[PDB]
Parts: structure tokens; C-alpha cells; sequence
């Protein structure tokens, strides 16, 4: 994997998930995007229409990469690294229950995650990172980027 040459990149959410309104799941990736230009100088800007660097979908089962998702738990979703067309892109298993807290799987929590892989991090052997494999909701109140994810994208891109 390697990283982005340019420091301003855009997405586009190309559908929307029922389970949250198409204003919750803006939210959402808003929330997520902001994590990583918040600790280095990337920038992120929404496209409605167009190809954007990062192109955001909403799948099930087989989907087109034919690494298909798998159902309810499991495999929650995915992500590809920097580079041209697919690379960067975000993929969720719509069988999963997204929401703005508890009830089911976070979707700001795995889009954050999801999009430092659409940025070149790799996951984490430290439990307590963003990046670490498995999922967990610790319920805190403010959202706090955790060192190892920090160093892993200033790494790359460096500080803001
Ligand atoms: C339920 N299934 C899984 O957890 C599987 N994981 C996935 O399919 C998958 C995709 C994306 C993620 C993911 C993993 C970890 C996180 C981080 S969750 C989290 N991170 C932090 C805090 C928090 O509360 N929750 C506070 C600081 C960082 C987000 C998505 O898991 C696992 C069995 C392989
Ligand atoms: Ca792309
Ligand atoms: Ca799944
Ligand atoms: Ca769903
Ligand atoms: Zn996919
Ligand atoms: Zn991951």
C-alpha cells in the first residue's frame, strides 16, 4: 500500500444504508474524515456527483469486488488503499444494523477506521487503537484518536 500524493481528496456517498437517515450517515462520515484531517494537513470535500477519490457505498453479500460480506456480524466492512478508481474506496455490509450509538454497529466508529485504511494504515496489534481488527463500542463521550493511530497517519502525512 502506498500513500496519497495530494493532501486535498474528496468522497461521495454513492447510497445510503435505511437503517440511519441520509443526514445521520453525512453525519457520520463527516465525524469520521474530520478524525484524520484533524492531526494532519488532508482535507476531505464531498461530491454529489462524479468520481470522487473515495467512493462510499452500502453492500451485501456478493457486491463486485468478490470479497463478498457475510451477513449479520462478521465481516462489518472494507476498505481499499490509496491509489486510482477502486483504490481508496468503502464498502459497508448493509446486513449489518448501522447507527448513531449502540444499537448494532457504530457506523462513525467503523467509517473511521474504514477510511485510515482508504488512507494507507494497516491494522494495529495494540487492542486499544482505531485501527486494531475488532470492533468494540467503549461508549465514551468525546472522541479521542488514540496514540498509535496518530503516529501511523503523521507517519505518512505529518502533523497539521
Ligand atoms: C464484529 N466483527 C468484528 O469485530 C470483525 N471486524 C471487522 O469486520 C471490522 C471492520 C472494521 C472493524 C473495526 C475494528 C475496530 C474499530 C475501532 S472501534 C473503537 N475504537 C476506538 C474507540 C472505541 O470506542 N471504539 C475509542 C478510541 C478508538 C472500528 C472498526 O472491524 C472481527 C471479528 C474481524
Ligand atoms: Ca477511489
Ligand atoms: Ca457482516
Ligand atoms: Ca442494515
Ligand atoms: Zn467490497
Ligand atoms: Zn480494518
Amino acid at each position: 500500500t502506498l500513500k496519497w500524493s495530494k493532501m486535498n481528496l474528496t468522497y461521495r456517498i454513492v447510497n445510503y444504508t435505511p437503517d440511519m437517515t441520509h443526514s445521520e450517515v453525512e453525519k457520520a462520515f463527516k465525524k469520521a474524515f474530520k478524525v484524520w484531517s484533524d492531526v494532519t494537513p488532508l482535507n476531505f470535500t464531498r461530491l454529489h456527483d462524479g468520481i470522487a477519490d473515495i467512493m462510499i457505498s452500502f453492500g451485501i453479500k456478493e457486491h463486485g469486488d468478490f470479497y463478498p460480506f457475510d451477513g449479520p456480524s462478521g465481516l462489518l466492512a472494507h476498505a481499499f488503499p490509496p491509489g486510482p478508481n477502486y483504490g481508496g474506496d468503502a464498502h459497508f455490509d448493509d446486513d449489518e444494523t448501522w447507527t448513531s450509538s449502540s444499537k448494532g454497529y457504530n457506523l462513525f466508529l467503523v467509517a473511521a477506521h474504514e477510511f485510515g485504511h482508504s488512507l494507507g494504515l494497516d491494522h494495529s496489534k495494540d487492542p486499544g487503537a482505531l485501527m486494531f481488527p475488532i470492533y468494540t463500542y467503549t461508549g465514551k463521550s468525546h472522541f479521542m484518536l488514540p496514540d498509535d493511530d496518530v503516529q501511523g497517519i503523521q507517519s505518512l502525512y505529518g502533523p497539521g
